[PDB]
């Protein structure tokens, strides 16, 4: 909607950055708003959704087991790893992994589960091979959210992506209880969700995950909707600002906000 679209620009003139915008139908990948939806940006954590995605497909394919466990070490841990940070001497299975790696953002459990599947090449290759042409892993965390002027490594589009979710939310690319899988983690509360969920409606529907990386990275994909069900995609990503958190948060709830009244 028009309105979205001035949140938009109001956000690049405030932080100083570009924002990459788009609004997908969920169930028909129609295009309803978009604003430099073919440019790049990093992913940062946001990729941590496809990563799963890729371990589920695996799964899926009985090359995977989600109560498989996961024995690693101290110098396994990287910075923001919550989760993975107490389970030194126990490990962790599979499924908790996925769920630490996008309900908490776990970055040692991302990459435990990069190592799972092989890593970020074998994580590109899944992309491609579900006709995603764009979107590349290059690096782990915590390298991967660098946000470099110039550098291609670890970066989507906002179109690429806001189909590669589609394609692993909705469809058969995933099977029943997968999909559903992928879903019930990305839903499930978060400790704080300033970019969609915090002003969202009570009885909306969301699946979301946020990315934040250096150099003013930051970013969110999610499918949501009215009345308990999803019904549109949206991809936000912007990189550059030097603005502070906050207002890189604020800039971007904002855009949530009109595309919520606007609906
Ligand atoms: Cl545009
Ligand atoms: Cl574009
Ligand atoms: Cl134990
Ligand atoms: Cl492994
Ligand atoms: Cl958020
Ligand atoms: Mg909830």
């Amino acid at each position: 909607h028009p309105e979205t679209l001035v949140k938009v620009k109001d956000a690049e003139d405030q932080l100083g950055a570009r924002v990459g915008y788009i609004e997908l139908d969920l169930n028909s990948g129609k295009i309803l708003e978009s604003f430099r939806p073919e440019e790049r940006f990093p992913m940062m954590s946001t990729f941590k959704v496809l990563l799963c995605g890729a371990v589920l497909s695996r799964v899926d394919a009985g090359q995977e087991q989600l109560g498989r466990r996961i024995h690693y070490s101290q110098n396994d841990l990287v910075e923001y790893s919550p989760v993975t940070e107490k389970h030194l001497t126990d490990g962790m299975t599979v499924r908790e992994l996925c769920s630490a790696a996008i309900t908490m953002s776990d970055n040692t459990a991302a990459n435990l589960l990069l190592t799972t599947i092989g890593g970020p090449k074998e994580l590109t290759d899944f992309l491609r091979q579900i006709g995603d042409k764009e979107t590349r892993l290059d690096r782990i965390e915590p390298d991967l959210n660098e946000g470099k002027l110039g550098d291609l490594r670890d970066t989507t589009t906002p179109k690429a992506i806001a189909s590669t979710l589609r394609k692993l939310l909705t469809g058969e690319l995933l099977t029943l209880a997968s999909r559903q899988q992928l879903i019930d983690w990305m839903e499930a509360d978060k400790v704080a969700g300033p970019l969609l969920r915090s002003a969202l409606p009570a009885g909306w529907f969301i699946a979301d995950k946020s990315g934040a990386g250096e150099r003013g990275s930051r970013g969110i994909i999610a499918a949501l909707g009215p009345d308990g069900k999803p019904s549109r995609i949206v991809v936000i990503y912007t990189t550059g600002s030097q603005a502070t958190m906050d207002e890189r948060n604020r800039q971007i709830a904002e855009i949530g906000a009109s595309l919520i009244k606007h609906w």
